[PDB]
DNA sequence: TCGACCGGTAGATTGAGGAGTATCCTGAC
DNA sequence: GTCAGGATACTCCTCAATCTACCGGTCGA
């Protein structure tokens, strides 16, 4: 890595460089700019004087750039002044400016340290060191000091927005083109100034703006793309290229390869969008044909930053990680569907036989480590630090794998290694608490913040270490901890909250957002809309509480005046994870469900008042006509199966079982719903058929549904032609006919008990546990098979019957004598457990038993 | 001590998808 | 010397599903 033009000087200067502390690798890295090789070797002892505590890595980084020697010579005679009154610069910021900005940027910051920080601009030192530390920062600084008043006054741009526009490589061009294109992009094409500033704050913002001005009246009026999609495509490095290829590769990818336009937009709205689109066009048939992938898998691989490399690497390495290392294609696609998936996938190929053998891991654990945006670094750090953490700190290997299976991964793991002997000895924590803080996205920041703030929040604010650890043990606990330290004196002393409520609000995902929103909205929601602080805190004490609380502000009068809901019902809908979605969906769907589908507002509120109440409501809208017309389920049963947490998957599974499952699965699913009568006869005699039809008629009239004589004749024919057929009468009236289930009870599955009740004529009735009588819910044997048989005997005129069940644990203890309460006078009920019944507890009965009445 | 083949409510924990922030390297002129 | 495009790593916020823990009325032991 040494050029022939450089060797004749590196050989001469190696003798001088060695002895100051420079290794040969540092010499090779620094030899990119030959002029530095002398300048360091003659002045090193001086520079460490001008820049105390600047390691050799920093010196190499500064001196190896395009103007490293000049940058170091400038920092030699400029670092004295920038550490003075105007800017409070230290060594780190000086090296940050000189490494990236260069000698020109250092000189510019030196000469203009007064005007930039002075009154007319009011730039903080951080903003100056962020504008200056970029490739060509002197031009950006001059352009800012020339154009800040104009943008901040004439165009209404915040100084933070202008600094974010200038804090990029093409900062000068971006500023000088925003200043001339804001009147046009925000008046003719209808973009908000925030959209233009989001477009322009990128490495090529001038090109992106200049090409959006042309491709808004083309990619919208012809290709059918919304302005939000265009301004999300263009808001990335080199967005001009992404737009120019979406202009020509949208007809092809949406016609030949059959990609949805939203899929193409999702592919293109990334840093290297053009390259990803071109390589998808090249590699879609090959990957979907030879390597067995589906188009959705390829789109999910390519919808990521630098997805061309990930896609090509999958093409190259899929026949190897599936044939030699044993990973399945789903796992390879999961590894590669991330940022820098090429590196993760190559590192898995390299290290999977090493981590899984020398360190005791398993392929699933390695794949779970690698399936993140920094999987290569996490895997390498795990291989480095498993011998160290697991014995010098006690962390069990699953704890290390849980720490590293996150987006940070390497950072959190190194920080844990550095900070376990501190937090566990001085601040009084335990390793479990540290591993709980660190097992999140950005746990290095959380750990450092806890170390810095635990002595403060525990004395000045009155909290406790458990509360601080609960606040910190989330994604972005640094922000929640800082905002708690900032706002607890205000929230707990002005609005009337208490530290318990503030800690409950903060102990969530976006706790900083929810806490600031509560500060902003509590003097409003409890003054105009009529809520109370307890209701607002309950709305806010969830993930995304800012969204839910703002949505409540927006939709309390609309919901409470257009649809007749009470404030309590709106608050109950909102007091859940995802309450914004639930509230918006309730607004959208309350009339449709209430009128077209024959529901009530209370049923819609009950469906929506659950975690995932938007999915559970759209699913009900989609599936109610199918279930209540073909399968005979009443709307009440659908409402009660959807009014549960996670009630979309349950309803979908019920539909799948009813549509294509085996007959026994349909039978059990239909019994597990409600008041259905599952009758079966023994022979074809007239008396038995009449008894079965009589029982069916009584059950039907118990539910208030009248059976037509045609249905009676059909049932009679079915019973008179099919021996062993099962008639299952659902509450709505539909009579399912199962021709062949079994003649024996199903195997016990540990959850639902089955049972068959036999009368004196051979008629058999089916029962399962659960769904007890609502008027006997106080009893401890409500929903047990024996109680169900007792109540069935009580309702009709049956005085001698035998119920067989299949629970291997035997008869309950509660049914020991409370079952005799439900039988009428003189009634005889014989419970029979299975052959292998054993008493699993102190009171179970596992033998044939007889109960009488009272 | 003696019992749920129950259900309802509250907090907790696991997983996924989206968006924003930050740094470094290559090529062109 | 500045500018444009591409790849990789880390931190923060929102939504959905599942899991776990606790508790009650009423009857012989
Ligand atoms: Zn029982």
């Amino acid at each position: 890595k040494i050029k022939p033009k450089v060797r004749s000087t590196v050989a001469q200067h190696h003798e001088a460089l060695v002895g100051h502390g420079f290794t040969h690798a540092h010499i090779v890295a620094l030899s990119q700019h030959p002029a530095a090789l002398g300048t360091v070797a003659v002045k090193y002892q001086d520079m460490i004087a001008a820049l105390p505590e600047a390691t050799h890595e920093a010196i190499v980084g500064v001196g190896k750039q395009w103007s490293g020697a000049r940058a170091l010579e400038a920092l030699l005679t400029v670092a004295g002044e920038l550490r003075g009154p105007p800017l409070q610069l230290d060594t780190g910021q000086l090296l940050k400016i000189a490494k990236r900005g260069g000698v020109t940027a250092v000189e510019a910051v030196h000469a203009w340290r007064n005007a930039l920080t002075g009154a007319p601009l009011n730039l903080t030192p951080e903003q100056v060191v962020a504008i200056a530390s970029h490739d060509g920062g002197k031009q950006a600084l001059e352009t800012v000091q020339r154009l800040l008043p104009v943008l901040c006054q004439a165009h209404g741009l915040t100084p933070e927005q202008v600094v974010a526009i200038a804090s990029n490589i093409g900062g000068k061009q971006a500023l000088e083109t925003v200043q001339r294109l804001l009147p046009v992009l925000c008046q003719a094409h209808g973009l908000t100034p925030e959209q233009v500033v989001a477009i322009a704050s990128n490495n090529g913002g001038k090109q992106a703006l200049e090409t959006v001005q042309r491709l808004l009246p083309v990619l919208c009026q012809a290709h059918g793309l919304t302005p939000e999609q265009v301004v999300a495509i263009a808001s990335n490095n080199g967005g001009k290229q992404a737009l120019e290829t979406v202009q020509r590769l949208l007809p092809v990818l949406c016609q030949a390869h059959g990609l949805t336009p939203e899929q193409v937009v999702a592919i293109a709205s990334n840093i290297g969008g053009k390259q990803a689109l071109e390589t998808v066009q090249r590699l879609l048939p090959v990957l979907c044909q030879a390597h067995g992938l589906t188009p959705e898998q390829v789109v999910a691989i390519a919808s990521n930053g630098g997805g061309k490399q990930a896609l090509e690497t999958v093409q190259r390495l899929l026949p190897v990680l599936c044939q030699a290392h044993g990973l399945t294609p789903e796992q390879v696609v999961a590894i590669a569907s991330n940022i820098g998936g090429k590196q993760a996938l190559e590192t898995v190929q390299r290290l999977l036989p090493v981590l899984c053998q020398a360190h005791g891991l398993t392929p699933e654990q390695v794949v779970a480590i690698a399936s993140h945006d920094g999987g290569k670094q996490a895997l390498e750090t795990v291989q480095r630090l498993l011998p160290v953490l697991c014995q010098a700190h006690g962390l069990t290997p699953e704890q290390v794998v849980a720490i590293a299976s996150n987006g940070g991964g390497k950072q959190a793991l190194e920080t844990v290694q550095r900070l376990l002997p501190v937090l566990c000895q001085a601040h009084g924590l335990t390793p479990e608490q540290v591993v709980a803080i660190a097992s999140h996205d950005g746990g290095k920041q959380a750990l450092e913040t806890v170390q810095r703030l635990l002595p403060v929040l525990c004395q000045a604010h009155g909290l406790t270490p458990e509360q601080v650890v609960a606040i910190a043990s989330h994604d972005g606990g640094k922000q929640a901890l800082e905002t708690v330290q900032r706002l607890l004196p205000v929230l707990c002393q002005a609005h009337g909250l208490t530290p318990e409520q503030v800690v409950a609000i903060a102990s969530n995902g976006g706790g900083k957002q929810a806490l600031e929103t509560v500060q902003r909205l509590l003097p409003v929601l409890c003054q105009a809309h009529g809520l109370t602080p307890e209701q607002v805190v309950a709305i806010a004490s969830h993930d995304g509480g800012k969204q839910a609380l703002e949505t409540v502000q927006r939709l309390l009068p609309v919901l409470c005046q257009a649809h007749g809901l009470t404030p309590e019902q709106v608050v109950a809908i909102a007091s859940n994870i995802g309450g914004k979605q639930a509230l918006e969906t309730v607004q959208r769907l309350l009339p449709v469900l209430c009128q077209a589908h024959g529901l009530t507002p209370e049923q819609v509120v009950a469906i929506a008042s659950n975690i995932g109440g938007k999915q559970a409501l759209e699913t009900v809208q989609r599936l109610l006509p199918v279930l209540c017309q073909a399968h005979g389920l009443t709307p009440e049963q659908v409402v009660a199966i959807a009014s549960n947490g996670g009630g979309r998957p349950a309803l979908e599974a019920l539909h799948a079982v009813l549509t294509d499952g085996p007959e026994e699965a349909k039978y059990e699913a239909l019994m597990r719903l409600g008041g259905a009568l599952a009758i079966r006869i023994s022979d074809n005699s007239e008396k038995q058929i009449n008894t079965a039809i009589n029982l069916i008629k009584n059950h039907a009239k118990s539910k208030g549904v009248e059976l037509s004589e045609e249905d009676i004749k059909k049932v009679e024919k079915i019973l008179k032609e099919n021996p062993g057929v099962v008639l299952l009468l659902t509450p709505s009236g539909k009579i399912h006919v199962f021709p062949s289930i079994s003649w024996s009870l199903p195997e016990y599955d540990g959850t639902t008990t089955h049972g068959v009740l036999v009368l004196d004529d051979g008629t058999q009735i089916g029962f399962t546990s659960g769904n007890g009588d609502p008027r006997y819910t106080n009893y401890r044997n409500n929903g047990h098979v024996a109680q169900k048989s007792a109540l069935y005997m009580r309702e009709n005129n049956i005085s001698n019957a035998t119920v067989y069940h299949n629970n291997t644990n035997g008869t309950c203890g509660y049914c020991n004598t409370m079952t005799a309460t439900f039988l009428p006078e003189g009634a005889t009920l014989t419970v029979v457990p299975p052959e292998n019944a054993v008493a699993n507890n102190s009171r179970a009965i596992d033998y044939v038993k007889t109960y009488t009445g009272t």
